């Protein structure tokens, strides 16, 4: 229902990708022909479009998703990741799974930020609406209403989540936006939290990484990070 598998007959490995802040794993579908020999398990938010029975914490969402992953891929080692918010969820999943004794060989953070380290800007909903308008999404259409609520709830879960230290291998893919700024620190991470980290550049803007025109570069960055 909310777990979809692309390239299900592939024999080259498996990757689990968690939806970004807008709640749907649809942007990952374009990866299938670029990673045709990787089974891609893509998770969407089962509460998308609902106002009730929301997750109370990011850790609860991660726990549900770990159950899904274990049903889909009962044997490790596991490779987990996600774009933006999805990466943060993947981190918590990896943490939980590694504490239970599962092997997580790769954690993929595609331009993920740690908003728990960030200052409160302005009104949260006003900010989400303004950003959606800038992205050409109508915030008062029905789809827009669902997406606004999704971004609001996932952003608040992320801001509440204080990430743990994670000792497994982590790949952080970063857009070319930092310059002399440290790319790890600028996203609210540090090497005490992520001691085994490789930073991979990926071209394009945060929002456009899974556009058709960027998918090939992004897939190359993913492939390099995984091997
Ligand atoms: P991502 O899934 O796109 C991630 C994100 C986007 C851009 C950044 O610079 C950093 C992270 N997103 C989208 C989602 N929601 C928000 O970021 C909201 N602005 C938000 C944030 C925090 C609260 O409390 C409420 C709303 C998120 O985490
Ligand atoms: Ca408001
Ligand atoms: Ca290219």
């Amino acid at each position: 229902a909310y777990v979809h598998t692309l390239n299900p007959e592939a024999t080259g490995g498996a990757l689990v990708l968690v939806h970004p802040g807008e709640g749907l794993a649809l942007p990952y579908h374009g990866l299938a022909p670029l990673l045709p020999d990787v089974r891609l398990h893509v998770l969407s938010d089962p509460r998308f479009g609902q106002s009730d029975n929301r997750f109370a914490t990011l850790a609860e969402m991660a726990t549900r998703y770990v159950e899904w992953v274990r049903t889909t891929e009962p044997e490790g080692p596991y490779r987990l990741g996600g774009w933006s918010f999805g990466g943060v969820v993947a981190l918590e999943m990896a943490s939980q799974m590694t504490a239970h004794g599962d092997e997580v060989s790769d954690l993929l953070l595609v331009d993920s930020h740690n908003l728990n380290a960030a200052p409160r800007t302005g009104d949260p909903r006003e900010g989400v609406r303004q950003r959606l308008v800038e992205l050409g999404v109508d915030p008062d259409s029905p789809e827009g209403v669902d997406v606004v609520e999704e971004l609001l709830h996932n952003g608040a879960l992320a801001a509440q989540y204080a990430p743990p230290a994670y000792r497994g291998r982590v790949s952080l893919l970063v857009t070319p936006t930092d310059g002399d700024r440290d790319a790890v620190r600028a996203r609210g991470w540090d090497r005490a939290l992520l001691p085994d980290l490789v930073v991979e550049p990926v071209p394009g803007a945060h929002e456009r990484l899974f556009d058709e025109e960027h998918l090939s570069d992004t897939a190359d960055a993913i492939r390099r990070a995984l091997g």
